[PDB]
Parts: C-alpha cells; sequence; structure tokens
C-alpha cells in the first residue's frame, strides 16, 4: 500500500517456545496442521505468511495469535 | 497449494476498536495516521484478512502488539 510505518518485522518465535514447553517436535506441527514445506520454511525465517496459516496453527495447538507470533523492531 | 486441516477458526479484528474507543481515537483518524488504503481498512470493518504488514504499521502507530488488535475465534 502506502504505509507510513514500516519499522516493524514479525516473529514467530514464541510459536517455537510453544512447541518446545509442550514437547512438540516442528515436523509434528507442521503435518498436524498440513502447512506446506514452503510455507513453513517462512516460519522459520520470521517471513509473513497469511492469516488463514496462522488461524489454523492457533486451532490445532488451542491458542490465540499472541501465544505464536510478536510485532519487533526492525 | 495449502490444504490445511483446520479451517474453523477466523479473525476478528474487535479488540483494535476497544482500543481506540479506550484512547478516544476514532477509526477514520487511524486509517489516515497509519497509511492504511479504504479498500484495506473496509476490510478490517468485515473482519476479513489483510496482509501482516498491514497489521504491523497498525501495531507500530499505536505502539501496541498483535493480540492487542487480532483474536482468533470460532467462525
Amino acid at each position: 500500500e502506502n504505509l507510513y510505518f514500516q519499522g516493524m518485522r514479525v516473529s514467530y518465535n514464541k510459536l517455537w517456545k510453544l512447541l518446545i514447553d509442550r514437547d512438540m517436535k516442528k515436523g509434528e506441527l507442521r503435518e498436524a496442521v498440513g502447512v506446506s514445506k514452503s510455507t513453513f520454511a517462512k516460519l522459520g525465517k520470521n517471513e509473513n505468511v497469511s492469516l488463514t496459516v496462522l488461524l489454523a496453527i492457533c486451532e490445532y495447538l488451542n491458542c490465540d495469535f499472541g501465544d505464536i507470533i510478536e510485532a519487533l523492531p526492525e
């Protein structure tokens, strides 16, 4: 668009802590939710994915957005 | 290209409106300040998905985090 704020970035580091705190492997999450290898790699690189992917992860994990994503400074 | 096994939840932006209410901000002020397009802003009012880039811009302007503006709720 023409957004006047471009100084922050997504981080999925809370998702990985959640998995480690519940003794879940990342491959287990990918296969359970049905996320593509390509989209899953975006998570590992903190690249944007669709809210539909994030909703599916929230659904499987019984959690909410703030449990898996954080806005941090670039 | 995405065949997700879970499709039962939807985004809600109702926390965003609460935040504006708590800060005495109008929805129109938010849109102009952040520079969100009219069509994209309309998607917020309908709880339709928008890019994380738009939501990061809103977080930045409001000095808040994703959980302050979106919630995952049953369809």
